[PDB]
């Protein structure tokens, strides 16, 4: 099995959400060594057993209900989105413990523009500092992050830094984030088809040998595997434009659960109900 | 409101299950009414008077669990096929009669390739039959039916079925029901992304003016209005590739009871669910 053993008793936890950004703890040295083991939840869980046969491959993440997390105790819709970052971080050292190879999360996507700018204005400059914040610790961890989404419209300064953050992490692999933000699933498929029309126009491809790969290969992220399970937070129960392509055939499970209230161990719940559930027929 | 006012107490009851293929009542005159009112289910039971403004203008149905129901009673999955099919007319007439004007679903499927030779030589006689046999009755309830799919492996016959339905039932207007046959979400966009391929390579389009737009444009039928209402029954909470493009931010509902139980209660079921829910598309 693909799980990291529990950690030791005495091994630093995370998060401890009294101080905000919550700190993330400094961890134990390693003999070496390379990359370390994430933090213990707080509760100190540990990982679930899973062949790495039943698992998803690939779990897509729609966070969801941290403007509504916030209402709920007379605040700004923005300060829920700060108890996010830390579920984030939360969720990715969980999913490594679990043995989860590719995590997509929907920062913001393509239609988040329809809201004030005053949140617009938050949540692009906050997706900016949290990566700078966090790529060093995410790299140490085995993580592989890197931009996935449009460019029409978002704050060069996030693209930036997460292009520090791909540099940095080219390397790693023991899990690949895909951190989507200005992500758009018919936009991403609309750069392609231009991929595409693009390289015909150099007369590089024929126009009838076109396959569902051939745009596959094209989309931006080319690497990303199909996704295997499709938690959606909150109780809303809809893609909303993430992973199209990617998530065709996907397995949809909806946690009622505001995403700030969120913690690792609910991963866990959902991936093991995939993997517990009898695979029925033509399904992976 | 736009559902139809309840259907006199005597009035034709569908499905009658007391043979098969089950048999299409008699449907009063109505002169010089237009088109004939969709009959009343068995139970004689009552349409939500569901508000205009919380209506799925657009609904899909991926019908399943069909041959699920057959195995449990020691029957060949070909049985359950068969019952599923006056499943389908009275679900068309129900959603007549909530007022709902845009119904797809997916008959076959690109997937539907890799089940037993035997059970597929079959799907492929059955659905050109139906269409052949309850056309006639579509023609008179107002249904707009026409072919959605893929051409390759797609018997030539069933697409002529439809082709000539379609031709028949042009200018109706009361429903339109989207025949999926030999569908590929997935194949659809690859599909409209090959037409657009081609004007590149023609000289007529330029690689740097194609759009969202131009995609929904070279799509079979461009004319489909994008998903409001994506439902699934079985237990199965998939997409599995259905009107992916068109479904990017549908409300998905989900349910248990097999495709053969299902009748048109239910369908009015799902449809006061999605009346209770908020959407937003990317607003706060």
């Amino acid at each position: 099995f693909p799980q990291l053993p529990p950690a030791p008793d005495d091994y630093p936890t995370f998060p401890d959400t009294s101080t905000w950004p919550v700190v993330f703890p400094e961890l134990p040295a390693a003999p070496y060594g390379g990359p370390c083991r994430p933090p213990q939840h707080t509760s100190k869980a540990a990982a679930p057993r899973i062949p790495a046969d039943r698992l998803p491959n690939h779990v897509a993440i729609v966070m969801d209900g941290n403007g509504r997390w916030a209402t709920q105790r007379g605040l700004a819709r923005t300060e829920g989105h700060k108890m996010g970052e830390a579920v984030v971080i939360d969720i990715a050292c969980g999913a490594i413990e679990l043995g989860i190879k590719w995590l997509s999360l929907y920062a913001f996507s393509t239609e988040n523009w329809k809201r004030s700018p005053e949140e617009v204005r938050f949540l692009m400059g906050f997706n900016r500092d949290v990566v700078r914040r966090r790529r060093d610790t995410l790299k140490k961890l085995g993580v592989r992050i890197r931009w996935v989404g449009s460019r029409p419209r978002l704050w060069r300064s996030v693209i930036n830094e997460l292009a520090v953050a791909e540099e940095m992490t080219k390397s790693n692999d023991v899990i690949t984030i895909n951190y989507c933000v200005n992500y758009g699933g018919r936009t991403e498929i609309t750069e392609a088809t231009r991929e595409i029309a693009r390289e015909v126009a150099a007369g590089r491809l024929n126009p009838e040998r076109i396959t569902e790969s051939t745009i596959a290969r094209h989309l931006q992220r080319p690497d990303i595997p199909d996704v295997d399970l499709f938690l959606r937070t909150s109780g809303e129960q809809r893609s909303s434009n993430f992973m199209l392509w990617q998530a065709a055939y996907a397995e949809y499970i909806f946690q009622d659960k505001l995403w700030p209230d969120y913690d690792r161990r609910d991963l866990w719940a959902a991936c093991e109900e995939y993997a517990s559930r009898t695979r029925r027929f033509g399904s992976a």
